[PDB]
Parts: structure tokens; C-alpha cells; sequence
């Protein structure tokens, strides 16, 4: 369904003034299509559908955008949106970056001592660091 | 016996050219006295005997000096004598500082799997680092 929607989108709709109007020349909602795409694991399509909706109505879902940026295979992703800067957010940022200064080992040690998939993150950081 | 030795060394020697040779009025080898003092747990006294012996014979026991400086209460000890660096001198020097740069945690982690005392040094390094 996403493929046929995109395929109709590329073709020039009849008596359509705007190419984006040709995208909506079939009346569809881009948020639900983008959610289905991200559930279909083809993330570039989900990003395209988000861009369609934002260019139309500016209705980007922050949760969906953050999740897409996370799971997206591109290297410089997951930094597209800036989450509320808490300890957990910088813990995730460190475990994704895998940095030695202010290493995620310190953050996960704080989590374990304070009893706050953190275990998987700690083990991954330990194995990827070298210890 | 060490108390008598020191008491006699302190006294003014009649027709004695040097206070140095006055410290050697009773013929003895100060190196064995210093080793006994180190075994007597009076490390400052052991260093005094070691330096008087080195003033006489210039024949200090390097291993004995390292053993003395390992337990000396002064914080800026352990660096008087340099041990030619190997993968055991780096670890032992980093244990004392308990520092995160040039991580003693890293060297301990490497040695715990390369199999190159440690069962307490590692735990104390981890505790001192704060993890």
C-alpha cells in the first residue's frame, strides 16, 4: 500500500497545480502512512512521509521522529531531535556514542547503585570499550 | 637494640673528627640494622639507618629501599625510586594514585584476562575510582 501510494505520488496527477498537491492528489494522511512505514522497518520511507506531513500541516510526531532517528541505519542519526536534557537522556547519548570521557560506565554505575534495558546497555558499553 | 644503637650514635664522641664517624663508634653494618628496623615497622628509623649506611658504604639495597618507600606514610612516596617500567610497574604505580586517566581499571582489566595481590589491588582500585 505504501509502494502504490508513493507510485501514484510520483506521477503527475491530473489538473494538479502543485507537485505536492499531486502528492495529495489522492487524499491521504501522511502521519498514519509514516507510522505504518516505521512499523514496516523501511525507515527512509517513514522519514519521507514525515516530510510530506510537515510540508503540509506541520504535524510531526516527536515520539515517532525520535524513534525513526534512533532505528535509522544512518550513522549521524538519533541526534535529529533534542530530548529534554536529563540524566537518562545523556546516558542514552553516551551509550550510543560510546565515549571514554564521561563514559557510560559511570552513568550505569550510578543507575545500579541508585537502583533506578539498562543492563544490556552497560554490558554493551563494557564489551565495546575493551574491558 | 635499635634504641641503644641510636642512643649511642647520638652521643658526642670524645676526640671524634666527625659526627658521622661518631655514629660508627660501635663497629656495625647499618644495612642489616635498617632491614631489621623495616621489619620492626619503624620506617623512618629504617630510612635513617639506610641513609647512614649509604653515606658510609654507598651500597644501598635497592630492593630494600623500594620495600621501605612502599609503606612510608608520606603521601609523596613511591616515586623516590623509579622501577624500570613493565606491565607490572605501570599497574602498581596507577593503583597508588587511584586515578581514572590512564585507567588503573583498564590495566587491571587487561591483566585479569592476560594473566600477566591483584585480587585486592583490583578491588581497591575500583573502590577508590568510585565505581
Amino acid at each position: 500500500c505504501m509502494n502504490i501510494l508513493l507510485y501514484l505520488r510520483r506521477q503527475l496527477g491530473h489538473h494538479a497545480l502543485n507537485p505536492f498537491e499531486a502528492n495529495y492528489w489522492v487524499p491521504i494522511n501522511y502521519s498514519v502512512a509514516a507510522s505504518t512505514a516505521y512499523d514496516c522497518h523501511l525507515y527512509e520511507q517513514s522519514l519521507l512521509f514525515l516530510t510530506i506531513h510537515n510540508t503540509k500541516t506541520d504535524e510531526l510526531d516527536i515520539t515517532l521522529l525520535s524513534d525513526i532517528l534512533s532505528q535509522l541505519p544512518c550513522p549521524d542519526a538519533y541526534y535529529g531531535i533534542k530530548r529534554e536534557t536529563s540524566f537518562k537522556n545523556i546516558l542514552l547519548k553516551a551509550v550510543h556514542e560510546k565515549r571514554s570521557p564521561l563514559a557510560i560506565s559511570y552513568l550505569d554505575a550510578a543507575n545500579m547503585y541508585r537502583s533506578n534495558g539498562t543492563k544490556m546497555m552497560f554490558s554493551n558499553t563494557l564489551n565495546n570499550a575493551g574491558f
